[PDB]
């Protein structure tokens, strides 16, 4: 498991906020944590608000790709950049949406390695 385990509290206080604001449930987010992908407000919502949170994404979802690199382990590096060749530029209706069709294809190109906090 490449997750470490210092990442759980450090996202906690931010997490809560997201799903607060998004109607978030744990049950959404333990279903995208297992791959499975609809396009609800309340789930893709949160997902760009976590996002947001940590400077991973801007104000229309654009993703910051050397922060994201940056949080990424060594063995992670080459497949990331190869992930973002592909799923970047973001597309979508708007920054929720952008997040989901994001999602969607990241999941899909390395589903091994995927999660959803
Ligand atoms: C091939 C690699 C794939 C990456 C795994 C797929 C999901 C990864 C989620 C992105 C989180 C990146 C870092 C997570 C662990 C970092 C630990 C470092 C701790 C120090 C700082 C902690 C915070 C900066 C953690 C930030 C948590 C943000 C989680 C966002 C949850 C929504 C993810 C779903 C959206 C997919 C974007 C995906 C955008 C990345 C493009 C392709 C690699
Ligand atoms: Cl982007």
């Amino acid at each position: 498991d490449w997750v470490p385990p210092e990442v759980f509290d450090l996202v906690a206080e931010d997490k809560a906020r997201c799903m607060s604001e998004h109607g978030t449930t744990q049950a959404q987010i333990d279903d995208v944590d297992k791959g499975n992908l609809v396009n609800e407000p309340s789930i893709t919502c949160y997902m760009y608000c976590l996002l947001e949170a940590f400077s991973l994404v801007d104000d229309e979802a654009n993703v910051d790709e050397d922060i994201m690199l940056g949080l990424l382990p060594d063995q992670l590096q080459e497949r990331a950049q190869s992930v973002m060749g592909k799923c970047l530029p973001t597309s979508g209706s708007d920054n929720c949406n952008k997040i989901y069709n994001l999602a969607k294809c990241v999941q899909e190109s390395a589903p091994d390695v995927w999660f959803v906090i």
